[PDB]
């Protein structure tokens, strides 16, 4: 198709995911899958997925999520551990409910317990006793690097006009240093900063990925695009991916620092090969970011 009609987006309405997980959307009157990422049946080792009742999916997903489905104030979002498919694989399933559109379950392959409590006790002490923002942010990048193994870790700070600053940095020997560089606010646009106040960790596994569309794209329950604000698998803005490609970065982890309800900064990690961190380690990063934000609050008071 050509002609005139043929031929800086609402990032939370991406309609697609990154390929290192599967996404199911479930209607809760009948507990059937009403949307799924196009890769779901392959990824989960299932013959079919769309339209299938959870009870009929090979494995124990339904039994595992049942205890968390009734309304509760201390409930979702919540992660469960289950087995799915034939051949059966273990998964971690992250569940949340968008405002409308049903119940979202995002599934990643499970791995072993991560045993970082002995690293964490002293990390927490270093955080709670940091005497300045300089000290705190320097310790932050070191701690994150140790925990996560990324080739570069930065604290990226926002000012009141939204401009960005690389306030702290560590990196593997021999790499480029971005320490102290400034960037325009347009590089992390307002709608993205607002999203990051609600969705506190983002992982981009491979910047060169091909997005995996939701099928159907539009929610059967709303007739609108699915609100993917809370989706950890959400596909990321092409404009941002191009930015990272032009720097040669292959993978990223970002963790929000939220102070007084505002996005104060990000812990931003780069890797020069594809990289994924699983749910348990993401949870630790989030706990660390809350501890750091508490200390920023005190230091700024
Ligand atoms: C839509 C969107 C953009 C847009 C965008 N970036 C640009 O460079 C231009 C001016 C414009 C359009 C192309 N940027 C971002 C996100 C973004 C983040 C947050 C990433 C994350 O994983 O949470 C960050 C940290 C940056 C900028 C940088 N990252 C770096 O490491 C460095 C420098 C060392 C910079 C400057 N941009 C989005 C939203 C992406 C999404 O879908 O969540
Ligand atoms: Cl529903
Ligand atoms: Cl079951």
């Amino acid at each position: 198709v050509a002609g005139h009609a043929s031929g800086c987006e609402e990032i939370h309405l991406a309609g697609s995911i990154q390929p290192h997980g599967a996404l199911l959307v479930v209607s809760e009157h009948d507990h059937r899958v009403i949307q799924a990422s196009a890769n779901a049946a392959e990824f989960l080792n299932l013959g079919s997925v769309l339209g299938v009742p959870l009870a009929e999916i090979d494995g124990d997903l339904l039994i595992k999520i049942l205890p968390h489905l009734d309304p509760t104030a201390e409930g979702m979002p919540v992660a469960v551990r289950c087995r799915i498919g034939n051949p059966s694989t273990e998964y971690c399933g992250l569940m949340h409910r968008p405002p409308e559109g049903g119940l979202i379950i995002e599934l990643e392959r499970a791995g072993p317990s991560i045993d970082l409590s002995g690293t964490l006790a002293p990390a927490l002490e270093r955080i709670r006793t940091a005497g300045s923002l300089r000290a705190l942010c320097d310790d932050t990048v070191l701690l994150f690097q140790q925990c996560t193994g990324y080739d570069r870790v930065m604290v990226y700070r926002f000012d009141e006009q939204g401009h960005g600053l690389v306030f702290s940095e560590c990196h593997v020997p021999g790499l480029e240093s971005y320490f102290g560089n400034r960037y325009p606010s347009s590089t992390v646009p307002q709608m993205a900063r607002q999203l990051y106040v609600r969705q506190r960790v983002r992982v981009l596994v491979d910047v060169t990925y091909q997005p995996v569309p939701l099928e159907p794209r539009l929610s059967p329950l709303t007739g609108r695009d699915l609100d993917m604000s809370g989706c950890f698998l959400r596909s990321m803005s092409p404009c941002h991916l191009q930015f990272l490609k032009d720097m040669g970065v292959r993978a990223t982890l970002a963790v929000s620092l939220v102070v007084g309800g505002k996005l104060w900064g990000l812990v931003v990690c780069h890797h020069y090969l594809p990289r994924f961190i699983r749910f348990e380690l993401r949870a630790i990063c989030k706990r660390l970011a809350e501890r750091i934000a508490t200390r920023i609050t005190a230091l700024e008071s």
